[PDB]
């Protein structure tokens, strides 16, 4: 009986590099202050952010995006050419379509490969990830870009003084493909619908477009239920992603949670029972929460300063919008 | 050193349904032609449509998706405690986030199951289905809800005598999941974002929002290039998806191509050397194009007439948006 084909890859995947790229603009918490009612300090102290950068107005999440694919082409060694496919990961496309991707793709010079773009709030790099080493052990890409890119900046409300200090800009790639050994965990997702409202647009496109006149729509962000939701059910989830690794709590060099708040991070640090010289990255202080883009752009700073090195053993915990979260242990890699 | 695990679920994966949601208001060609200078014969000889459906305002993307899946929760005879993830396809979501993956779970009362958006123009369907599978097989999963759901009513611009007639609304889901044979083939999928200009919205939604007085976005089509593209190189893709299923163009029983127009279709089941007694998807004629949604509505209407018959051999072919293409040989589902 005809039965259809069954293909395979490289059981073996791992990140070969990192690219990331940060936005020339910086802004501080004062020059933020200077439109809020605030402190530079009860900002840098209840959220571990001191600054954070802005993109330009001719810059997109898209261009960004491409930006960094070229980057952490380089930090790999190969050219476009040696791209199978590209998955962009972001909430700040703004175009229903076409996706950013294939625009991303043609930037680079790469051909017609396949291309997507993901959007699973702030876990859409850990989701995104995952789906590339599931493809390429699939055969369906022997080598592919990741890129989490997100342009934020102009959907804040800077009269918020809940969150307008909170998101910024920024993009990071990695490049993923056959390693000697393993370097991506199994993927540990799921997310909380009953909590979306905690990270939202307020109003959707069409109902402004059908109300121009009206308010228009700005980014909103319930801070505690997502500092309480995450502190608290992050830990579980870190577990997990090291328990289908195959990999206990003092074997882990590198701790990349998302750098949405250090008061929350340091808090899960505590609760994954990390050992003690473990190295955790903390990026947000002069980032900010840049979303999908966060745990790349975290890892090419921890690499950046020398604080982690290639090789090393990482946790990586992406939690947020939509109320989403995808986790996944890796080799450090660049 | 300690080498990172790994996991690894069921070989042959499949369809083992498929659930499709239509809004209830039928549109006509002649209503859309009260405001174009057109005719219902003009229109149908050109695209093969003669209405389409129109979602109600109180209606999204993620609420026909939501509706879809508990068709096809119920065509499966599952209920959503059976779903390890959730993976929506969709280029109509108005909001910037959350995703609404996380929502359509927590309405089917999947708790907080995995779950993400995928936006691939048209050919979303198609990679996500290979996602799910990559994803089965990658043991993320066992078994998984994959929708594509569309609400483009709302983006045409009822002057636009390019496309006002082309678009409408639907979505339709898919229940993944082990079966006794492969039933999903190897994906193949590309992209040309060199003519992401063909489909696109043509304002983005910031610039609209800084200049709201200013012209609203419409969805903009430039269909000759569309079609020449489409019927010139989707032959190709079908070719390569049968190669990599293993089967001949003789073998399959069902051609499934995006409902973009019937004539590059019939175009294409010429080009593709499909057996006589083919049955050729023409879901078109009273859906429009859907988009997203396009491929698995069009799937439950051949296996509602009768036309296909689950366990049939179908070469499905999305095409579409930022200039992408995602295709493969299936076993039809229900
Ligand atoms: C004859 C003019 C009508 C336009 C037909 C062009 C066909 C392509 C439209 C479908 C676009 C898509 O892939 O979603």
């Amino acid at each position: 009986m005809t039965e259809i084909a069954t293909t395979s890859g490289a059981r073996s995947v791992g990140l070969l590099s990192v690219g990331a790229y940060r936005p020339e603009r910086v802004v501080t918490n004062d020059e933020i202050c200077q439109h809020i009612d605030s402190s530079d300090e009860w900002i840098y102290t209840r959220t571990g952010i001191k600054t954070r950068r802005f993109a330009a107005d001719d810059e997109s999440a898209a261009s960004m995006a491409t930006e960094a694919c070229r980057r952490a082409l380089s930090n790999a060694g190969l050219s476009a050419a040696d791209i199978d496919g590209v998955i962009v990961t972001t909430n700040t496309h703004f175009l229903q379509t076409p996706p950013a991707a294939p625009m991303v793709a043609a930037s680079l010079g790469a051909k017609g490969i396949l291309g997507f773009d993901l959007s699973a709030g702030c876990a859409g790099f850990g989701y995104a990830l995952g789906a590339a080493a599931d493809m390429i052990r699939g055969g369906g890409a022997a080598t592919m870009l990741v890129v989490g890119t997100e342009k934020l900046s102009p959907t804040i409300d800077m009269y918020d003084r809940g969150n307008c200090f909170i998101f910024a800009d920024g993009a990071a790639a990695v490049v993923v493909g056959e390693t000697p050994f393993q370097g991506i965990g199994p993927t540990v997702a799921g997310s909380d619908g009953e909590q979306a409202d905690a990270i939202r647009q307020d109003i959707d496109w069409i109902t402004f477009a059908q109300n121009p006149s009206g308010p228009r729509p700005f980014v909103r962000l319930e801070g505690p239920a997502v500092f309480r939701w995450a502190a608290f059910k992050m830990g579980d989830v870190g577990r997990r992603a090291m328990d289908a690794a195959g990999v206990r709590p003092d074997q882990i060099d590198v701790f990349v949670p998302h750098q949405a708040n250090s008061r929350i991070n340091e808090l899960l640090v505590k609760n994954l029972q990390l050992r003690p010289d473990a190295v955790v990255a903390n990026d947000i202080e002069h980032t900010g929460n840049t979303s999908a883009a966060s745990i790349p752009l975290a890892m090419a700073e921890l690499l950046t300063t020398g604080a982690a090195k290639p090789g090393d053993l990482a946790l990586l915990i992406g939690y947020g919008a939509g109320l989403s979260y995808a986790a996944q242990v890796v080799r450090m890699p660049k």
